[PDB]
This record gives C-alpha cells, structure tokens and sequence, in this order.
C-alpha cells in the first residue's frame, strides 16, 4: 500500500503501453473527436477520484497520467462534447453517445455454488468457472451476434471483463444492450431463490451449445475439485433443485455410492426417467441441465452492461487492493490462463531494473501486451 506511489510513477513512466492504448481508444482516427470526447476517471490516494476527464492526444494523456499517477483508471463513454468542458455546455446538451459493450463477471456471484473460496477469494479449483464463462459468452458474442472484436481482460482480483468494440456495437442503445444480456442470461434470482435455472421443453441453440461447453469441464471441476456430491450436507443443495418426489430414490442411491461421480450418474438416470408433464409421456434431461447450468453458467452483473455511461476499469490499470495488473487474456490459450502468475506492479518494477531498452519488453508484462496487439491488429484490418 505505502509503496504504490513510487511504483506507479515508474510504471506510468516506463511500462504502461501508451501507444497501444491510444491506438485502441482512438479507433484509427476515422471519426472526429472520438478520443477527445472520451471520459477517463482517475482514482488517486485516499479513494479520491475525478470524473469527466479527457485529453487531446497521446502526449496529453501521458503527461496527465505521469502527473497524477492514479491508483486506478476507469474508462467511460464517448460524449457529445469534451467531458472536461462539460460545465461550459448548456444543461441537457452534454450526453453520452457511444461506448463499447462491456461485461463484468465477479466470482463472488458464485458463492452459493463455491465450496473452496468465498467473497473476493479465488483459487485454481474455482477459476474454471471463469474459463467456462469466457467460452460460453465469447462464443455467443462471436457466433450468435457476429461481433468480431472482443477483448477479454483479467480484472485483477476476482473475475474478468469483456470489451466488445465493433463500431456498430459501440453505437448500440441501452435497450439493445439489456436485450443482449437477457439473451445471454440463464441464472436468475438472488439468495432468496433456491432454484435459479428453469428450462423450456424446446431447447434454444444457445442453451444447447453452452451446455455442451459445460459438459467438457463438469467432471473435473464439479465432481472432483468441488466434490458437489461429497456428503449429505453438500448433495442436499442439489436435491433442493429437483422435485421432491424423487428425493428418497436419490437419498438411498447416494448413500450406497461412494463418490460424486457415481452419485451424479444416478442423478442423471433418475432425472431422465422423471415425468414432468402428465399429459404426454415425454422425458428428458432438463433437470440434469438445470443443475449444471446453476453451478457453472456465467452470472453477469446485469447493470454493468445496460448502462452506456457506466465506468469500467481500464486494461493495464492496477488493482489497488491486490497490486495485480488488469491484463488481456489470450483467447487461444484460455484454459491455460493462470491468474496467479499475473504480475504485480511491484514485480515488474523489480524485473525492469533487475541485473543478471528500458520498457515493458524487459518484464513479464510483455506477452500480455502482445495479446493486446493481436486485438489491435484485428481492429486495424477491419478498417484497412
Ligand atoms: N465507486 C465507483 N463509482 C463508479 N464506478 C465504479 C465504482 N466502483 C467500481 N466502479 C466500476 O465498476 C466496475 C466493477 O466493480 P468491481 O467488480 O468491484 O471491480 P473490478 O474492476 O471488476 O475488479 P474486481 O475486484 O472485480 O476484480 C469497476 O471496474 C469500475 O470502476
Ligand atoms: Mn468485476
Ligand atoms: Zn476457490
């Protein structure tokens, strides 16, 4: 904590990838005042922050960042005027106009289905949730919606962010954004609700494909690492998600079995023989899927995404509570992403001057900048 000022000064002077950052938020300079009308919000010492900050170009941003040395950096929306001049504008005229479509996934939202961590804690046993969350959401954005430019970022403590930056996506309204969220959402209800997933008879392709993703991980994550069917205290939470008329049949089988794998197979067979609708003789795995979805499907903080003017932490900003750097995630190596090897600001400041040019390529931050650059090159191609 007390070390942050001098470390931040070195970080913002020799390590922050300014050229790549400007390339991103300038979007080729094709539109006028697109970067000049962008809100940045800097958090300083003592939880003090300033909103409606904007800059004229890359140089002006470098000088202001090296002058303020903010603990945290938030990106806002592109406004109708210079945010830093918003007080000169007549009331009602200053309006948010465009912003990337953003998603924020917090591991805390899985506390009800996590047996290893709680609150802002994370560990390798439960990080697979984020692995599934990236694969499920990113597929839907890419394949179902046609979005081509998606930057996934480690938030620095307990989850991940996604920046969808296609120029028409940046123009979407709040209504369409919330509609996209609704399309993507399946786990609904707070701690009040016991069963948070309910499927229809007809399965929409989105649901099928997400389930097929979860099936690739469910054994190692849920039945081994989490051991969701370890004892009665654990498998009673799953029995709370199925009808009561099959509790007894499962209770016995679980006690006769010895581990979660066997008990899960019993659950699948029993659930597939349960008769939902007495009119027809139709049976299926709806319950099986509802359980898997309730334990593995992305839980999206809905309000982050519907608001055009919502602030989100900038990539390559530091998390002031962990010292970690918000780094992009290599989509080609999503399963191998290890949040516990993400460098802290102290670590890369050490690597810079550690004896065995003086920039980020001399540290462990480089490969993450390469991920960011591949993202930027795809954007450049889309413009040509
Ligand atoms: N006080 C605040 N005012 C305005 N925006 C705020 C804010 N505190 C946070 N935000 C914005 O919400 C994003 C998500 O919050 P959180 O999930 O707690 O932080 P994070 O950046 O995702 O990092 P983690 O702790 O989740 O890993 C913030 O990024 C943004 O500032
Ligand atoms: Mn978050
Ligand atoms: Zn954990």
């Amino acid at each position: 904590p007390t070390e942050l000022p001098e470390l931040l000064k070195l970080y913002y002077r020799r390590l922050f990838p300014y050229s790549q950052y400007y390339r991103w938020l300038n979007y080729g300079g094709v539109i006028k005042n697109y970067f000049q009308h962008r809100e940045f919000s800097f958090t300083l010492k003592d939880d003090i922050y300033i909103r409606y900050q904007s800059f004229n170009n890359q140089s002006d941003l470098e000088k202001e960042m090296q002058k303020m040395n903010p603990y945290k950096i938030d990106i806002g929306a592109v406004y109708s005027h210079r945010p830093n001049q918003h007080n000169t504008v007549k009331l009602g005229a200053f309006q948010a106009q465009e912003k990337e479509l953003v998603f924020d996934i917090d591991m805390t939202d899985y506390d009800d289905v996590r047996r290893c961590c709680s609150s802002a804690d994370i560990c390798p046993k439960c990080w697979t949730l984020m692995t599934m969350a990236i694969r499920i959401i990113d597929r839907a954005l890419k394949e179902d919606f046609g979005f081509k430019h998606r930057l996934w970022v480690y938030s620095g403590r307990r989850g991940v962010h996604c920046w969808v930056c296609d120029e028409s996506v940046r123009k979407l309204s709040s209504a369409v954004r919330s509609g996209i969220v609704e399309y993507l959402s399946l786990v609904k209800g707070g701690q009040d609700v016991k069963k948070k997933v309910h499927l229809s008879e007809k399965i929409h392709p989105f649901i099928r494909k997400s389930i097929n993703i979860i099936k690739k991980y469910f054994e190692e994550y849920a039945l081994v690492n989490q051991d969701i069917l370890e004892n009665k205290e654990s498998w009673d939470k799953i029995l709370a998600l199925v009808p009561e008329t099959i509790h007894d049949e499962l209770q016995q089988s679980f006690q006769k079995s010895h581990n979660s794998l066997q008990r899960w197979e019993h659950l699948k067979k029993v659930a597939s023989r349960y008769q939902n609708n007495i009119k027809n003789d139709k049976y299926g795995p709806w319950l099986e899927w509802e359980i898997m979805l309730q334990y593995c499907f992305p839980r999206l903080d809905i309000n982050v995404s519907k608001g055009i003017n919502h602030l989100l932490k900038s990539p390559f900003s530091v998390h002031p509570k962990t010292g970690r750097i918000s780094v992009p995630i290599d989509l080609q190596k999503v399963d191998q992403f290890d949040p516990f090897t993400v460098p802290t600001i102290s670590f890369i400041c050490r690597e810079l001057d550690a004896i065995s040019t003086r920039d980020y390529k001399k540290t462990s931050l480089a490969p993450y900048v390469k991920v960011f650059e591949h993202f930027l090159e795809n954007l450049d191609k889309s413009r040509k």
